[PDB]
């Protein structure tokens, strides 16, 4: 007596498949690459520039998410010689009622399809890294990973799954930078512990190429940093608590990133250009703990919902989970932070 | 296309069914199971007045002494039935700079061989639940449970995981009660809403009986409860539950106290302390308090591995500090009559 509680298995196309179905350009591999050395090169400071992981809370709309990419790129060809930009292309959130994500829900009509869920992933990251964006996502699983790590620069560890074993081996086994977010308790311990675990080699079980369950080896990945997100104990994006963090900070750890958004926001969008200037002034004064900012932006401000109007009907360049800010908004912001950085060359020259 | 850069490999993994073939179980095992599942749901649920008990090592890396243990824990579970019900725990690993846990270094020796741990953890819950003891376990990945699930009465999230909603879906889907154990930073409403979830029905992706992923659906586990186990303080004090029943919603589950862990604070000791403070509000009438968690073995304390491999001191835990058998026989008759005196008080 097993599987009592399960409904059944259905057939799902391999990682090896997906890749061919859905082939990466050179162009692409080729972004996906880069964004990876400018990334490392920022965390473990041998860059002075800042890296931004910057898009929308969650892509459901792979038209309005190539908009937004362009510009984005068209920007980050301008703030290139202070701020490298990686496209946030998270294709979900932890939720609890509310939508499953681009590859539970691709058709946002709480009518399951991974199938093709990976598919519209796979493509839209393609899209994406095919105009020379590298983008970052959230490492979910331990099996999604495989059908677009070839195409991803960087990757984040979510703050409910930052003590979770099965995400410390399967970081220590990625081939690009992970970010661990801070405890949702405001501690900064767990995410300090995560990279730790990262650094070192791991045997986890895991699923091949070919869809197949195997036992897998990781070599350890050093390109793991801390995320500031806030928590409990109150936002941390703060010179005071950035001093708190650098003194947890253990024996060769890279820089800290901090994220404008979620909990260093208190339900409220409109506070990460707030976040920025004071973030943006630790920066112009010389603050080399600081290396990297997430931002939640997108092509227009605030949230919204799932209409009784099917997906047919939802407001255009809108989020349907977190709120953030517009386009207009979000250029200021990296415009600032472009300076602060711009800045702080001198405060260290 | 650059992957795998991190990959140093992928070794060949016997798949589920094919261990469950080679190390079949006898038709006793599976009844023991099936048994186990019917008293842990009745207890957790309010039809029945007795109380879960979910005890034993904080992790087996003998098979020889696990099986020692059942035997004794076994007679026991025998003489107190009428109170408690018996779950022996058999936890292959503990909350990880030490040993990897019976899965990963079955021998005990800084090697991994996940296929003779897989081998080693299957036989061992055979060999338990082949004379007539219920076990339990911690549900680590979404794979292990393939190799195991059908052996398991018991099974419980850790305290770093409960957050994850990869173990929220695959509660959702085990064939057995699940407790969420409390946030590690003394919170109880991540275990609440781990619950919440777990009930619902999910869509994820695991791994056939035959090693390969698949599209997995759910139905939703109804039979999760909340484990309390202290943190960042404790919290099995007549203050704690109250506030804990606070956050419980209509129709939840009976709590579970781990006497350990958080709630012994730096100590194994403080498992017996914890037992009075919980046997006296079960005496004086608690029926929130459903089941405790207890880490025990047949010597008290831990150790670690010398110069010297897997001889290691026999009866004693090479991981989190056991209470020793005798500290045990006591702690369980004392909760067994603070149980009878409960049926009193309701009466
Ligand atoms: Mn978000």
């Amino acid at each position: 007596e097993e599987d009592v509680r399960i409904l059944g298995y259905d057939p799902l196309a391999s990682p090896a498949l997906l890749q061919v179905q859905i082939p990466a350009t050179p162009t692409s591999l080729e972004t996906a690459k880069r964004g990876r050395r400018e990334a490392i090169d920022i965390i473990t400071g041998k860059d002075d520039r800042v890296l931004v992981i910057v898009g929308p809370c969650s892509i459901h709309d792979l038209e309005a998410a190539q908009e937004y990419a362009l510009r984005l790129k068209k920007l980050s060809d301008e703030l290139k010689g202070d701020l490298s930009i990686i496209m946030r292309a998270y294709l979900e959130k932890p939720r609890t009622v509310g939508w499953k994500g681009l590859i539970n829900d691709p058709d946002v009509n709480n009518t399951f399809n991974i199938n093709k869920g990976l598919q519209s992933a796979r493509q839209l990251f393609v899209n994406l890294t095919n105009i020379g964006l590298p983008i970052g996502s959230e490492m979910l699983d331990t099996i999604s990973p495989q059908y677009l790590a070839d195409l991803v620069s960087f990757g984040a560890i979510g703050a409910r799954t930052t003590e979770s074993q099965l995400h410390r081996e399967l970081a220590s086994g990625l081939s690009f930078p992970v970010g661990f977010k801070n405890g949702t308790d405001g501690t900064l311990n767990v995410a300090v512990d995560a990279c730790q675990a990262a650094a070192h080699s791991h045997h986890f079980m895991g699923v091949t190429k070919h869809g197949v369950a195997a036992i897998t080896t990781t070599k350890g990945n050093e390109h793991c940093f801390v995320i500031l997100r806030g928590g409990k104990k109150g936002t941390n994006y703060d010179a005071k608590s950035v001093a708190e963090a650098k003194a947890q900070l253990p024996a060769g750890s890279n820089g800290l990133m901090i994220d404008y958004s979620h909990g260093n926001s208190n339900k409220d969008f409109r506070n990460q250009p707030k976040v920025n200037d004071v973030v943006c002034e630790q920066i112009a004064n010389g603050e080399n703990a600081i290396t990297g900012v997430m931002i939640e932006s997108n092509i227009n401000e605030g949230n919204q919902g799932i209409p009784a109007e099917g997906k047919a009907g939802l407001k255009y360049g809108v989020s349907i989970t977190d709120a953030c800010i517009g386009w207009e908004t979000t250029e200021d912001v990296l415009r600032k932070l472009a300076a602060a950085v711009r800045q702080r060359r001198e405060v260290n020259k």
